[PDB]
């Protein structure tokens, strides 16, 4: 119980930021992910070897693909733990618990399709899940993990608590569907202008956590223009294979996942900054003042793909 795992210095220090990178040694993860459950929740809020053993049960499950893996699941568990630690006396001690979880989860099992792709391919999984389908296959894969022996990290808490954080943890894997994102933000929009945001309407917290996991999900735009730039390279390696496939099925895909159309990335890029990214951390940062620093870096990074366009870079 004395065991507080600790970092070398610049990650000790740049893990705070929002904008850092959890940098390209795998093996390193696990340890940043414990250090983060660490400081936003306690030494005390999961047994040490129960954690690791789900840690690296929720790693196995995730695949090797281009962008939705085992990085990009710590990468948004990195953004909870800013977004958290930046806002340290709003949240309950069960989503602190919870919402970190959750981001590690988020993806389980991502084969690097869209919901779209596996209703049209006619997966079983689009049958047995009509709407979100990928995102109640990665709660459904969580929960999964969570009943294997010896991985219940949430075993000292009450028959009620579990089914709370559980119920946090279903609820946040949903909200990554980027289709519910765009009403969400709309409803939290209206209820923050109207003054209606009540942080303890249930049912306001739950939508409040939704954007937070949108935020999260997404922050690739919002590290350093280096990091943004490559990822995307990940992202659109995904979408283009998924336009193969379209192809394959004997369907012309949209745009997005044409490879043949990669000259208009930069300006796919704008409509994604403007239509998801800068509305979303906008948003946030007017729930959340000290979640600002997202938006101002989502900012910076759609003036750099402006700049691609001019042929600036
Ligand atoms: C950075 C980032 N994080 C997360 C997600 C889900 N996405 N999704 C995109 C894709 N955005 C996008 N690309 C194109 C396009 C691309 C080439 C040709 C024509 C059009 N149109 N749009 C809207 N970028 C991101
Ligand atoms: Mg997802
Ligand atoms: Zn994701």
């Amino acid at each position: 119980g004395l065991m507080q795992f600790t970092l070398p210095v610049r990650l000790c220090k740049e893990i705070e930021l929002f904008h850092f990178d959890i940098g390209p040694f795998e093996n390193m993860w696990p340890g940043i992910f414990v250090y983060m459950v660490h400081r936003s929740c306690g030494t005390s809020c999961f047994e040490l070897e129960k954690l690791c053993r789900f840690i690296m049960s929720v790693k196995k499950n995730y695949r090797r693909v281009p962008y939705h893996n085992w990085k990009h699941a710590v990468t948004v568990a990195h953004c909870m733990y800013a977004i958290l630690q930046n806002n340290h006396t709003l949240f309950t001690d069960l989503e602190r618990k919870g919402l970190l979880i959750a981001c590690l989860c988020h993806d389980l099992d991502h084969r690097g399709f869209s919901n779209s792709y596996l209703q049209k391919f006619d997966h079983p999984l689009a049958a047995l899940y009509s709407t979100s389908t990928m995102e109640q296959h990665h709660f459904s894969q969580t929960v999964s993990i969570l009943q294997l022996e010896g991985h219940n990290i949430f075993s000292t808490l009450s028959s009620s608590e579990y089914e709370q954080v559980l119920e946090i943890i279903r609820k946040a894997i949903i909200a990554t569907d980027l289709a519910l994102y765009f009403g969400n933000r709309k409803q939290l929009e209206e209820m923050y202008q109207t003054g209606s945001l009540n942080l303890n309407n249930q049912s306001h917290r739950d939508r409040v956590i939704g954007l937070m996991m949108t935020a999260c999900d997404l922050c690739s735009v919002t590290k350093l223009w280096p990091v943004t730039k490559l990822t995307a390279n990940d992202i659109y390696a995904e979408f283009w294979a998924e336009g193969d496939e379209m192809k394959k099925l004997g369907i012309q895909p949209i745009p997005m996942m044409d490879r043949d159309k990669k000259d208009e990335v930069p300006q796919g890029q704008l409509g994604f900054y403007n239509a998801v990214a800068i509305p979303c951390y906008t948003t946030l940062t007017q729930i959340l003042p000290p979640t600002e620093p997202l938006l101002k870096a989502c900012r910076d990074n759609l003036s750099q793909w402006e700049k691609v366009i001019r042929g600036e870079e």
